[PDB]
């Protein structure tokens, strides 16, 4: 196997490290895996479908433009640059190799598309529109952004868009599901806390946040329970940053937050899908759970689950592991149909005040279709008022131990509104049994005398009754 040529390979400290501090995707395309026959679309602002180290891999077939409704992506272009993520983002991906312009993308054979979307009013059925894109033709979804990060929206899809999500999972790519990458945000200085956004915290996004290039959590990442994994970005300004294609046929050093690590994962997971090409969108995230590493990521919350994987809010499993991913997909046995076991808890509502503890005791549907002894996504659904949102922390722990917290306070958070059946998602107990005694822990983090009351309270459990590895 040769290396890269091109000019700026040497600074893509992610991809091209001898230090143990990459994403190991040198190790996948040894194996042969560079992303050949894999089709990626970047949720942007558009991409420069004409930069030289795009053109080569340009797809017309996995782009659109929803904002001035056309076929063609390409950026609005200004005198302040605004529109270059979309370029920036595909390059990431699928930057061509070997052609003596700036870098390589992680899966440099792929083929590379963008939907122009976000310059413009963003809609429901803008999202949908692009989210719905050709899902027989693109495999992967990129998108790096969502509700506003300024620690006090809770939002999420809305009808058109949550129906895009499920037909893109359940019939997308053959019936096999559309894989849709996400970043869990930006919103770290705001204390913002990403469960609050519905499109990470959904079941069927894959979900990425960040590391610097010193293994440490960065200024702009958010934590939940909802995040899977993490790949490097940038950091302090003694840290190097993504080095991608920019606007205007350019190449940047300085493609920075957890919106540039999202592509990257959207790279390492095509190389995965060219590797088995059969896996399913839920294949793909057991995938990501069982390689990802914690080694040398810090952070003050790892703990280790009921299956001994060590797990963290900020980095979910650890950082991806491209050459591990792609050895494990080529063997891997399609899990078993999604079961889902709805269990509502309350008997009645419930005062919050300074603190709450709901204690249940479930059999997770035994005796049913539905029945669940190895989770997957778990859901605190969750119906309340209070007076100020932002005051509340709430987590949840599993039988096996696993505390998940669902919520961190959010001090610029003044609603009054609650949460109205907020579906709270985490990941932190893949593959445990979720039979036995669940707590929900709801706490005022405020010296106020602040008030409301927890109406319902739904614990809906995923997974499937088989298949399970050894801790
Ligand atoms: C009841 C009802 O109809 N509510 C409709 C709302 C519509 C709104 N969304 C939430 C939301 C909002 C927005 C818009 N923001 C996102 C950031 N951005 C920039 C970021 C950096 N520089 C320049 C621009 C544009 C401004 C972008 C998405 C979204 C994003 C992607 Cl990449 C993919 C997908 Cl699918 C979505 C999501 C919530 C539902
Ligand atoms: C893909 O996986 C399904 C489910 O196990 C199986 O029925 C099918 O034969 C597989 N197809 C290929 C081409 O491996
Ligand atoms: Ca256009
Ligand atoms: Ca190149
Ligand atoms: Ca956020
Ligand atoms: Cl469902
Ligand atoms: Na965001
Ligand atoms: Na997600
Ligand atoms: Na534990
Ligand atoms: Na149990």
């Amino acid at each position: 196997y040769q290396e890269p040529t091109d000019p700026k390979f040497p600074q893509q400290w992610y991809l091209s490290g001898v230090t143990q501090r990459d994403l190991n995707v040198k190790a996948a395309w040894a194996q042969g895996y560079t992303g050949h026959g894999i089709v990626v679309s970047i949720l942007d602002d558009g991409i420069e479908k004409n930069h030289p180290d795009l053109a080569g891999n340009y797809d017309p077939g996995a782009s659109f433009d929803v904002n001035d409704q056309d076929p063609d992506p390409q950026p609005r272009y200004t005198q302040m640059n605004d529109n270059r993520h979309g370029t920036r983002c595909a390059g990431e991906v699928a930057a061509v190799a070997n052609n003596g312009v700036c870098g390589v993308g992680v899966a440099y054979n792929a083929r590379i598309g963008g939907v122009r979307m976000l310059d413009g009013e963003v809609t429901d059925a803008v999202e949908a529109r692009s989210l719905g894109l050709n899902p027989n033709h693109i495999h992967i979804y990129s998108a790096s952004w969502g509700p506003e990060d300024d620690g006090k929206t809770v939002d999420g899809p809305a009808r058109l868009a949550e129906e895009a999500f499920f037909r893109g999972v359940s019939q997308g790519r053959g019936g096999l599901g559309s894989i849709f990458v996400w970043a869990s945000g930006n919103g770290g200085r705001e204390h913002d806390s990403c469960n609050c956004d519905g499109y990470t915290n959904s079941i069927y996004t894959l979900s990425i946040s960040s590391a610097t290039q010193f293994g440490n959590v960065p200024w702009y990442s958010e934590a939940c329970s909802s995040t899977l994994a993490t790949t490097y970005s940038s950091g302090n300004q003694n840290e190097k940053q993504i080095v991608t294609t920019d606007l205007r046929q350019k190449c940047t050093e300085s493609h920075t937050g957890t919106s540039a690590s999202a592509p990257l994962a959207a790279g390492i997971i095509a190389l995965t899908l060219e590797a088995n090409k059969n896996l399913t969108w839920r294949d793909m995230q057991h995938l990501v759970v069982q390689t990802s590493k914690p080694a040398h990521l810090n952070a003050n919350d790892w703990a280790t689950n009921g299956v001994g994987r060590k797990v963290s809010h900020s980095y979910g499993y650890g950082l991806l592991d491209a050459g591990a991913m792609v050895a494990l997909a080529q063997n891997w046995t399609t899990v078993a149909p999604q079961r889902k076991c709805i269990i509502d808890i309350l008997t009645e509502p419930k005062d919050i005040g300074k603190r709450l503890e709901v204690r249940k005791t479930v059999t997770a549907c035994l005796g049913e279709p539905n029945h669940i002894t190895r989770l997957e996504h778990a859901q605190a659904r969750l119906t309340l008022s209070y007076n100020r949102r932002g005051d509340l922390a709430i987590h949840l722990v599993s039988p096996m131990g696993t505390r998940s917290t669902l919520l961190a306070a959010r001090p610029h958070d003044y609603s009054a509104d609650g949460f109205n059946d907020w579906a709270f998602m985490t990941t932190h107990s893949w593959d445990e049994d979720p039979s036995g005694e669940w707590v929900l822990e709801i706490e005022n983090t405020s010296e106020a005398n602040n008030y409301g009351t927890l109406t319902k309270f739904t614990l809906v459990l995923y997974g499937t009754a088989s298949g399970s590895l050894v801790p």
